[PDB]
């Protein structure tokens, strides 16, 4: 009942913000630009510093004209509307949003420890206790999101930031969506796509649980279970029903992964009548204190090395390009609700 009442209150608070989203809560010249942290086909993420408070933030900047061209309008409205409405210990916090003639802006707490991707590649692979610590946070985050009728759809090591206490902060809600029933958009990263996405079926929250299986495999092995030079070759392996496990995997880990990487979505863990409890009660999680994880009372496997809230040493170097704002408004109608 404690879990039921927790999720009931979580949905109440989410729906209130979902129905009346915040808008236009800062502007660009409130911030100093420090460094580019990441870049993509229609946007980038910048470390900025608020000029009055001195607080650091990660500012995601989306070029409206490129969003329209790459057909991401609904997705970018999804991302901001969901992000301003959620509240959970392992979700990055959105502090401000706003738009101008050229760009959409989402200003989030800056997580200085870097992406899980970098740490995993630097160490090679995580021990099973280490992987289990991160996986538990994802299980709880998906329990939270799915109860709000949200699907995340972009689980991968690059989107999991390690914070100052060594806990996960999920970033990038670019593909997240509120869904009652099924949805159909082809999106995600090829290595992490469930078979039903590849086969163009109407799919549901089960694709997140599949992605968790890929993520746990990758954390524990150092590479994802379906790998190839071309995406088409990755897709053939995903739909085949065949995964090979390293010998060092425990029997409990292999058993959990066979049930998360179940190609038949009606037999996949997290999508059965017991929902998430088939995962939480699995023998691989027998040592996990779910409440202690939620309360951030478990000592983390490692704390990232960084010097302070403005340290960027755990992120990589990108060409520094202008943040240009046109003298004319672009795509005003398409982003009216942002
Ligand atoms: N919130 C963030 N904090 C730190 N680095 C990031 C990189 C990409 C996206 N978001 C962030």
């Amino acid at each position: 009942e404690s879990v039921k009442e927790f999720l009931a209150k979580a949905k109440e608070e989410f729906l209130k913000k979902w129905e009346s989203p915040s808008q236009n809560t800062a502007q660009l010249d409130h911030f100093d630009r420090i460094k580019t942290l990441g870049t993509g086909s229609f946007g980038r993420v910048m470390l900025v510093k608020h000029k009055e408070t001195g607080n650091h933030y990660a500012m995601k900047i989306l070029d409206k004209q490129k969003v329209v061209k790459l057909k991401q309008i609904e997705h970018t409205l999804n991302e901001k509307r969901i992000l301003q409405a959620v509240n959970f210990p392992f979700l990055v916090k959105l502090e401000f949003s706003f738009k101008d003639n050229s760009n959409l802006y989402m200003v989030m707490e800056y997580v200085p420890g870097g992406e899980m991707f970098s740490h995993l590649r630097r160490i090679g692979r995580f021990s099973e206790p280490h992987a289990r610590f991160y996986a538990a946070q994802i299980v709880l985050t998906f329990e939270y999101l799915h109860s709000l009728d949200l699907i995340y759809r972009d689980l991968k090591p690059e989107n999991l930031l390690i914070d100052q206490q060594g806990y996960i902060q999920v970033t990038d809600f670019g593909f997240a969506k509120r869904v009652k029933g099924r949805t159909w958009t082809l999106c995600g990263t090829p290595e992490y796509l469930a078979p039903e996405i590849i086969l163009s079926k109407g799919y549901n929250k089960a694709v997140d649980w599949w992605a968790l299986g890929v993520l746990i495999y990758e954390m524990a092995a150092g590479y994802p279970p379906f790998f190839a030079d071309q995406p088409i070759q990755i897709y053939e392996k995903i739909v085949s029903g065949k995964v090979r496990f390293p010998s060092h995997f425990s029997s409990d880990l292999k058993d959990l992964l066979r049930n998360l990487l179940q190609v038949d979505l009606t037999k996949r863990f997290g999508n059965l009548k017991n929902g998430v409890n088939d995962i939480k009660n699995h023998k691989w999680f027998a040592t996990t204190d779910w409440i202690a994880i939620y309360q951030r009372k478990v000592e983390a496997p490692f704390i990232p090395k960084f010097k302070g809230p403005g340290d960027t040493s755990n992120f990589d170097d990108y060409e520094e390009e202008e943040i240009r704002v046109s003298i004319n408004e672009k795509c005003g109608k398409e982003f009216t609700e942002f």
